[PDB]
């Protein structure tokens, strides 16, 4: 029934609005300038030193500490968010922390995408605003790391998806009967099933005009995996580099033993 296709599109999109403090839309009313949400900017050093009298130690590490503190805070709103799918709560106690693990870099590019416009990413809760140049300029190896990130955000910006069909994109995402060493496959693979069904329908209501948006929206993946295997390999290298940077222990636990 579609109706109840609705129902479940509504009741994500209910808790991804609770899970998530900062959205696609707000983030874009800031970006694109619909006075008080207005963000301070970041394009230099002197800019950068002068951001925390405007807002809440090589400066390169500095800005990498800062985004190890956005991404564990980011798997805790994701997890949060997981737990209202209907049915991953009832999974089996390893195989929900195995989609977590697998998920969780995923969703964060994706979520990362409604902040990064080709010039920057917001930061702050939307607080402040980093150049895309900025980032790149940082020293080697810290300059590459950001730059793959903006890549599949331009590419991803295009399909101008709402918050609405990202709560239901996202699900799909954790719920993935792929990720390896589960326990039970079958369990997974109908809430995905389901996912998937109100994701169609969501698409189709919400973009009737766009063709093929369902299968388009689903082929990005193939990028988001890419994205996953190059972080992983840039921060292996972070370690051995840098003897004296610590990793926080869940940002330890989810880049461990993957693929
Ligand atoms: C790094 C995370 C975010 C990139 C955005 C801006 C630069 C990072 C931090 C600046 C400070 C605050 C902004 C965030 C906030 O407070 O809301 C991307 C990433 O995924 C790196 C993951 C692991 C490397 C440790």
């Amino acid at each position: 029934e579609s109706a109840d296709l609705r129902a479940l599109a509504k009741h994500l999109y209910d808790s991804y609005i609770k899970s998530f403090p900062l959205t696609k839309a707000k983030a874009r009313a800031i970006l694109t300038g619909k006075t008080d949400k207005s963000p301070f900017v970041i394009y230099d050093m002197n800019s950068l030193m002068m951001g925390e009298d405007k807002i809440k130690k090589e400066v390169a590490i500095r800005i990498f500490q800062g985004c190890q503190f956005r991404s564990v805070e980011a798997v805790q709103e994701i997890t949060e968010y997981a737990k209202s799918i209907p049915g991953f709560v009832n999974l089996d106690l390893n195989d929900q922390v195995t989609l977590l693990k697998y998920g969780v870099h995923e969703i964060i590019y994706t979520m990362l995408a409604s902040l990064m416009n080709k010039d920057g990413v917001l930061i702050s809760e939307g607080q402040g605003f980093m150049t895309r140049e900025f980032l790149k300029s940082l020293r080697k190896p810290f300059g590459d790391f950001m730059e793959p990130k903006f890549e599949f955000a331009v590419k991803f910006n295009a399909l101008e998806l709402d918050d609405s069909d990202l709560a239901i994109f996202i699900a799909v995402i954790i719920l993935s009967g792929d990720r390896p060493g589960l326990l039970n496959v079958k369990p997974i693979e109908d809430i995905q099933d389901n996912l998937l069904q109100a994701l169609e329908l969501q698409l189709k209501l919400n973009h009737p005009e766009s063709s093929q948006l369902f299968a388009k929206l689903l082929q990005k993946m193939t990028d988001l995996r890419q994205i996953v295997t190059e972080h992983v390999q840039l921060l292996q290298v972070i370690k051995k580099t840098e003897t004296d940077m610590s990793l926080h222990p869940l940002l330890q636990e989810i880049y461990k033993d993957l693929y």
